[PDB]
């Protein structure tokens, strides 16, 4: 049996691709599968505009094990948000510790990044990619089905591979109904580049505890969710 | 070549103002007494208006305008090709086209479709691969918007992963007034790499005389002159 937690860093090809709702949905599916979930957001910016990804995940999925660290008021890159506040970025070891303290046998721990993969989270130039290497995490990458997604996905996967960070698959953060030409062909093209784990219905974030759990359980292959933790 | 006579002009993504950058650099080079050609081997979204070579011709006065395939649907070349049922060009086609344009005294700009890793030719051949084959450097068009730092770093990593040189960045559209994020991103980008130009928001709608004035001001003429 597995004596330690499975760690996934949940990154995105950019900003506003749906990382938070994806963390919530995977947490919900895993919880319904009988797996204990912790969600972790080591660096949060935009707190002065109300942003709070951990609180949204608690709302959406009913997750109680929520682990935060740094929060910066302005909705910018951590470096700039920290500077604007007259604060500093956390150290690399603080982020790693925040994650490692969550360790339980057979737990699934989701670590949500701020923006995309190479955003600086700690000094100097420490990114979510470095953190994933420190903790031996795999990366789940949230993508859109919009024009431009194929270049961003491939850039992101190449950067994971460059530091031997394993790819857990793609999740389409928002999937339109009905899907247009571009969206439909993008979903097929994305599925040639990597496994597409889920494509969450557009508007999922505005669902409600009951419907969100139902959406979440239908959205992932149960065989993949089941295998996450042993 | 002993000079940077070929630049591929890529972007961090779609809608970053790549064409207007190509036009503004062509215009600035022309005004530096340099001969210019612009090549856009593969073009999509034509049916919805787009002929990027024509807008370069119009904005910059460029007559040496070269391309190979134009697709109606505003899609990735690969998807547009599949939809039309008409395959993309081959690698050697794009590469030779570019290499034949290349001349001493001339700046040859190659505009990609979308970002760096978009498939332009058969099979899975990207602008990065083309740049490798022709020993070109890459000029990178970026936004000043939230998200640009990740996308820029990702693009520069992908360039360096195949050892294609960074000749620098251009901000395709520089807002007015900047605003907090854009302002910070401009200095952050400058830490990452040299910013060759920041093209004022709205530059794409200027007629040729105003566009020429903007372009001459936008770039360092000594840098531009040095290319050839
Ligand atoms: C329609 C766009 N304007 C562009 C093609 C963009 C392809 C993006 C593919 C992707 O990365 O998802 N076409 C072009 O530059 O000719
Ligand atoms: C403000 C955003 N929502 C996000 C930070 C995005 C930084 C993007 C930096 C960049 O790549 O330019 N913050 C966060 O997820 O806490």
């Amino acid at each position: 049996f597995q004596s330690h937690m499975t760690i996934l860093v949940v990154t995105g090809t950019g900003t506003g691709v749906g990382k938070t709702v994806v963390c919530a949905a995977l947490a919900s599916a895993a919880r319904q599968a009988g797996i204990d979930v912790a969600v972790c957001k080591p660096v949060q910016t935009g707190t002065a505009r109300g942003d709070d990804d951990l609180a949204e995940v608690g709302r959406l999925a009913g997750v109680t094990q929520l682990a935060g660290l740094a929060r910066y008021p302005q909705p910018m890159a951590p470096a700039a948000a920290a500077e604007h506040a007259g604060m500093a970025l956390p150290a690399r070891d603080q982020i790693v510790r925040l994650i490692a303290d969550l360790d339980r046998p057979g737990r699934l721990t989701l670590v949500e990044g701020a923006g995309g993969l190479l955003v600086e989270l700690a000094e100097p130039g420490v990114t979510l990619r470095d953190v994933a290497v420190d903790v031996a995490a795999a990366a789940l990458v949230v993508v859109t089905a919009d024009l431009g997604t194929l270049n961003h996905t491939k850039l992101t996967l190449e950067a994971l591979a460059a530091q031997q960070v394993s790819c857990a698959g793609l999740v389409i953060g928002s999937w339109p109904d009905p899907p247009g030409l571009v969206a439909a062909s993008n979903r097929s093209a994305l599925a040639r580049i990597a496994m597409v784990r889920a494509a969450l219905p557009a508007g999922a974030a505005s669902l409600d505890a009951g419907d969100f759990a139902a959406m979440s359980a239908a959205a992932f292959d149960r065989n993949w969710v089941a295998g996450l933790v042993g």
